[PDB]
């Protein structure tokens, strides 16, 4: 069914808001893309710098077109000031809906 | 304290009864994405050991996901995993921010 992925991204306390602003322009590019089935940004609630990215795309082709736009490649490039560690990444098999 | 309420439930089944989670898990899925509150009702699989599954359950507020519970498919659903679950479900929750 569905190509998705749950990241976990850890930032510096300072840069929280920073962090919404930047990801603010991933999702709402991201969510227009023709492959993009969701694209939620959740936050810990516990932990104000947790924050974790929900990512489903309907195939391989969306998954690979989302890394080629200009959202995400700015996205990326502004990240990187940002994170306490490196992003953790987990692939599942999208079966339902 | 969120756009949306999420708790990503994980459930681990016999490694012979895979398919018949899918099939009883299914009409919990169906039910549920029916219910008023609900936003995502997703059924996802560990790509890696096919007996894991996780299930990312968005709601609007806390009213809904309590209601979640009381409802037939749910119960219905639990009593039929009574005999496919290996134990307890675990869950972790988060706060949506978008959409």
């Amino acid at each position: 069914s569905m190509h998705v992925t749950l990241v976990e991204i850890n930032v510096h306390e300072d840069k929280v808001d920073e962090f919404i602003e930047v990801f603010r322009q991933n999702h709402l590019g991201s969510v227009q893309e023709e492959g993009n089935l969701r694209f939620d940004v959740l936050q810990d609630p516990e932990v104000n710098s947790r924050f974790y990215i929900y990512e489903a795309y309907k195939d391989e082709d969306a998954v690979a077109f989302h890394k080629t736009t200009p959202h995400y490649k700015t996205c990326v490039a502004k990240l990187e000031s940002l994170m306490t560690g490196p992003r953790k990444k987990r692939l599942f098999n999208g079966l339902m809906p």
